């Protein structure tokens, strides 16, 4: 299938080195990729195409869509139920929002919770080799989506924009990450079960 050579190619070619040495997602250059499923939820699905024609009325016939990854120890509940911003993540750069990335690596530092958690629950280790983990690559409707740099504590969108997209910045990120404030702005698409690779 090569639409799901092109979620490994995406997977693996926005791999970066991170600023904390692999501390919170592991240490890794590449990953094993074992299963892509695309995820089929019609009412999700509705409800994703319902706001994204929305946005689209509001910001000049463009919904803004791009695919971006999303890392949680929580990706079966979004599976089945969506992405739901009543459990939105509190102490995030841009306040009470649901983040994405458009590299692989910086969603792996999420997988095992905040900051890679404890790591993996067999063996506590935030760089297991063994234990097979799972990210999904979404369909996100950022609109008119507003740049920033610094830390900007947000229970919702900025007035007249529809997500926040953090930009890299000297002082403040190493990497893009993206905001929306309501679950129904994006679609968990594909779920990837992979591992991170040791080093050669
Ligand atoms: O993929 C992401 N998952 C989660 S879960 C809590 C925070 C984040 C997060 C933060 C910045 C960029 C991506 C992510
Ligand atoms: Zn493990």
């Amino acid at each position: 299938d090569k639409e799901f050579q092109s979620v490994e190619e995406e997977m693996q070619s926005t791999v970066r080195e991170h600023r904390d040495g692999g501390h919170a997602g592991g240490i890794f250059n590449r990953y094993n990729i074992l299963k892509i499923q695309k995820v089929c939820n019609k009412k999700l699905w509705e409800r994703y195409t319902h706001r994204r024609k929305e946005v689209s009325e509001e910001n000049h016939n463009h919904a803004n869509e791009r695919m971006l990854f999303h890392g949680s120890p929580f990706v079966n509940a979004i599976i089945h139920k969506g992405f739901d911003e009543r459990h939105a993540y509190i102490g995030g750069m841009f306040g009470a929002g649901i983040y994405f990335a458009e590299n692989s690596s910086k969603s792996n530092q999420y997988v095992y919770g905040i900051g890679g958690g404890t790591g993996c629950p067999v063996h506590k280790d935030r760089s297991c080799y063994i234990c097979h983990r799972q990210l999904l690559f979404c369909r996100v409707t950022l609109g008119k989506s507003f740049l920033q740099f610094s830390a900007m504590k947000m229970a919702h969108s900025p007035p007249g924009h529809h997500s926040v997209t953090g930009r890299p910045s000297v002082n403040g990120l190493a990497l893009a990450e993206y905001v929306i404030y309501r679950g129904e702005q994006a679609y968990p698409e594909y779920l990837i079960t992979y591992q991170i690779m040791r080093p050669e």
